[PDB]
């Protein structure tokens, strides 16, 4: 019996925080059920879609939400929801005339970012007349058409400026999914090559629809026709009763995009291990990641723009300083208030007078109810002081309509907003064009902004409403939240926690060294309340207001505006210093755990082609080196070698002119020449090279370095027992696919054997070897370090000592094995040494399989909850000890 279950995901680029929180009827938190860090492991086909499952319709295909026509029936049937209350009583909803101005206005333009008070204006009601409003806290937006105007990549962007609705649809469909039309590629192949190689870097909003074109097409046209909302529609439409309800797809339905679907893997796996556990949870909150996931190259970009930002920021700062000899903290309004002055070209954009920056002060062109305004560069303008004295806390329009002050009006302050130019070098267009839009149309407004809610903090990036359809339809007794990425922060700032946490680092860097600080933040977000929500919402309000004035700052100081606000703020912030209390609990017990999916299935994977590196020859009856045997091109020439009579495993073949073999029926002579593997200079000499991996193609041969599913761990049987081990090449196993991969025979003609140390070869032949178990690229060693003082791993311990959990990131030779530390984030190390920075960073650990195996490390495997495995009756791998 468990009261109440809060879960917390805290979506990264690289990684899933992942919390299970149970809290008494009062929301105190008695117990941290679970906390981890899951890092992640960086027409005969399509349409292999569903097809549309409304009666008459399942002759056409699914169509992807991208799809012009499915943001189209998402706004549409939003609409189709709304309702209007013109008596205090009954509220009936939009006539069909209101839902097409409605739809209209609100795909003028994909980038404008309005609220319901926007659309509220736009009907002609009250914003409390307008009901009807994851139910959307915001108006809706074609998401896929904002992305293509946002683009990076010119010659497409202006491509789908220049039109038109058909040609749009045809082009989102064919970069989905669908090569056809033959219209393109014909454009994309026009595209400058440069674009034409970003273009897969272009996100088109995620998921598959319920429905098919024409099923989305006729619904839309239906419900702008009507007052029937989407269950009518499909009523009178295509005959289905009330009951009648469409799938949705499984967290883990994949959308094409690398770790968004191992982000939804990850997330589906860990509710159903929750749910199965403990039970069914009572919330699921989910922290964002703004922005973004995606991609990690994508995200770099975001990183190195905001380099670029926060410079230029800087040097306004700097500005300011060498132009008005501006003394230590210079605000966002002193920002700000020179911007707008350089723009309006130093005249109050209301009364057009001139204005200096002694003279001028800022307003908020719309005033925000409740606390707070909205700080947006587009809802700040340079003003007179008499202006911004005499409008008060009151709109412009209404202002202007009775201010009674000469030049004073919509109509004279949109004709100077027009007047506006760049004033800058090599700005955009673009970002002033779109300043100038949103300042005309605040200009216009007649009503507050919104008061801030619960809502305000929720995300509504298009991957954020996706994720939450999934869990709420995957756990429909459930409350979903999918706020925006800045909100753990903020609450561990408010409730002081920030630095209660026992994680690895100091309080406290810009970036965190220490990985489980996802599972705090996951933690964090299981504990978040709808009235905290709203209160940090503000909280952030008003210091952006008190930042804009340069003032002291007070905001700190609100938790509420009513009692019971300030009665739940304090409250929680008494829930946040148990939750540390149990967090530093479970963190002295090692039970925060670090997890990573292994890699257990044959790579797909090796169709890729490389240059064919050339085969060296050698005169079959000049004799051969053990070594030039044990690199033939074939495992069958090989074989043809080591049969013969004469073959010692010293000294190879000698030289004899009577000799031949049979290699794949063709008969070799001794003036005849077999082929070996080389990468030495066909002028040198290889008489000594000792074998590497590599399988002979086309023209050559090709090294398989990397491509190395796992390595089996034997025991050479002393007198001096040797640990040692054998990488199995991906070629290798191949044949055997289908079966166990662990077991299946590695035969000594094999390039994994012949590329084996050859003491372990020997051990092998002989039945002196003992298989101990096998590891992959991503397993987990718990490892004793204390024998290891000397050399970088020891000066590496000197830093951070007791390191005792690493992961393998590969094979740095046939008998190393190479380590780095997965508790540590290298993307937190400030000013390290070069021994932190190579093993964390760089080379990594690199020690040899014997020498590791001498401390007994322990291969840790875990489950979907971050737990050690020791016994499986699934046959799932488990942890072991190499003994
Ligand atoms: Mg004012
Ligand atoms: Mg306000
Ligand atoms: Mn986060
Ligand atoms: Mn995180
Ligand atoms: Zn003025």
């Amino acid at each position: 019996s468990a009261h109440h279950l809060r879960v917390g995901i805290d979506v990264g680029t690289h990684s899933v925080g992942l919390a299970t929180l149970r809290v008494d009827d009062h929301g105190t938190p008695i117990e941290l059920l679970s906390a981890l860090s899951h890092i992640h492991d960086s027409g005969s086909a399509v349409s292999r879609v569903a097809p549309d499952p409304l009666p008459g319709q399942g002759s056409f295909r699914r169509a992807p939400k991208c799809d012009p026509e499915f943001q189209r029936f998402r706004i549409i049937s939003i609409v189709a929801n709304l309702r209007i209350s013109e008596t205090k009583g009954e509220n009936r909803p939009l006539t069909a005339d209101e839902r097409r101005h409605v739809v209209t206005f609100l795909t003028e333009d994909s980038q404008a970012d309005l609220t319901w008070v926007d659309v509220a204006e736009k009907l002609g009601v009250h914003r409390r007349d307008l009901r009807g409003t994851r139910s959307a806290a915001r108006p809706p937006i074609d998401a896929t058409d904002r992305i293509m105007r946002q683009t990076k990549i010119s010659s497409l962007k202006t491509w789908w400026e220049e039109a038109d609705s058909e040609q749009r649809g045809a082009m989102i469909r064919y970069l989905y999914e669908d090569p056809t039309d033959s219209e393109c590629a014909e454009i994309i192949a026009e595209l400058p090559e440069e674009d034409q190689a970003k273009l897969d870097s272009l996100h088109l909003p995620a998921g598959r629809a319920a429905y098919s074109r024409e099923s989305l097409t006729a619904l839309s046209d239906h419900m702008l026709a009507t007052t029937d909302d989407l269950h009518e529609a499909r009523k009178r439409l295509f005959g289905v009763d009330d009951s009648w309800a469409p799938p949705a797809e499984a967290i883990n339905a994949p959308v094409g995009n690398p770790s968004v679907d191992r982000t939804l893997k990850i997330v589906g796996r860990y509710l159903s291990a929750v749910e199965s556990m403990w039970g069914t949870p009572e919330v699921i909150h989910v922290e964002h990641v703004r922005d973004g996931f995606t991609s990690e190259r994508m995200a770099d970009e975001r990183d190195k723009a905001n380099r670029r930002r926060y410079n230029d920021n800087q040097e306004a700062m700097k500005k300011i300083q060498r132009d008005y000899g501006k003394e230590g903290y210079i605000s966002r309004g002193d920002i700000v208030r020179l911007d707008a002055l350089e723009l309006q070209g130093c005249a109050c954009l209301y009364c057009g007078t001139t204005i200096g920056y002694h003279t001028c002060q800022l307003d908020h062109i719309v005033p925000q109810a409740g606390p707070g305004s909205n700080n947006r560069r587009g809802n700040l303008v340079a003003v007179c002081e008499r202006c911004n004295r005499s409008k008060s806390n009151t709109p412009f329009a209404v202002w202007a309509q009775k201010c009674g002050i000469p030049h004073v009006g919509v109509k004279e302050a949109i004709g100077r907003v027009r007047g506006w130019r760049k004033q800058t070098p090599n700005t955009s267009s673009e970002d002033l064009t779109r300043l100038k839009k949103e300042v005309i149309a605040r200009l216009r407004r007649t009503q507050e902004d919104p008061e801030i809610d619960e809502r305000s903090m929720e995300s509504v990036a298009w991957m954020a409403n996706e994720l939450h359809h999934r869990i709420a339809a995957a756990y429909p007794e459930t409350t979903v939240m999918v706020y925006r990425g800045s909100i753990t922060a903020a609450a561990r700032k408010a409730a002081g926690i920030d630095s209660r946490i026992n994680l690895i680092g100091e309080k406290g860097r810009k970036d965190r060294i220490d990985r489980r600080h996802h599972a705090v933040d996951a933690s964090v977000v299981a504990l978040m309340e709808a009235s905290v929500a709203k209160t940090l919402a503000e909280r952030s309000s008003l210091r952006g207001e008190q930042r804009l004035t340069g003032k002291e700052q007070t905001w700190k100081q609100y938790t509420g505006s009513t009692v019971g606000a300030r009665e739940h703020f304090e409250m929680w912030r008494g829930h946040m210093l148990h939750l540390t209390e149990l967090f530093n609990e479970r963190l002295a017990e090692d039970k925060v755990y670090v997890t990573q999916n292994i890699r257990l299935r044959l790579s797909d994977g090796n169709a890729h082609t490389v240059n064919p590196s050339k085969l060296v020859s050698h005169r079959l009856g000049d004799g051969l080196t053990v070594q030039q045997i044990d690199r033939a091109c074939t495992p069958a020439l090989w074989c043809a070698l080591t049969r013969e009579k004469d073959f010692d495993e010293k000294n190879g073949l000698p030289a004899r002119e009577d000799r031949a073999i049979r290699v794949h029926g063709h008969e070799i002579k001794s003036s005849d020449y077999i082929q070996v593997f080389s990468k030495r200079k066909k002028t040198d000499s290889d008489r000594d090279e000792t074998p590497f991996g590599a399988i002979a193609v086309r023209g050559g041969f090709v090294e398989i370095g990397p491509s190395i599913h796992h390595a089996r761990i034997y025991r050479v049987e002393g007198k001096k027992p040797v640990y040692a081990m054998l990488r199995v090449f991906t070629h290798d196993l191949l044949s055997q696919r289908h079966g166990d991969l662990f077991s299946a025979v590695i035969p000594p003609q094999s390039i994994s054997m012949r590329c084996a140390e050859p003491k372990l070869r020997k051990a092998i032949t002989t039945g002196n070897a003992t298989y101990l178990g096998w590891v992959v690229v991503g397993d987990e060693l718990e490892i004793n370090v204390d024998s290891f003082t000397k050399y970088a791993i020891g000066r590496f311990l000197e830093d951070f000592p007791n390191t005792t959990r690493w992961r393998i990131c590969g094979y740095d030779t046939n008998s190393k094995l190479t380590l780095k530390p997965i508790v540590l984030a290298a993307e937190g190390l400030e000013n390290p040494s070069s021994a932190v920075n190579e093993i964390v960073e760089l080379k990594g650990w690199r020690v040899a399989i014997n020498v590791l195996t001498k401390v007994h490390p322990t291969v840790v495997r875990r489950d979907a909850l971050g737990r050690p495995r020791y016994s499986s009756r699934s046959n799932l791998p488990t942890s072991w000890t190499i003994e």
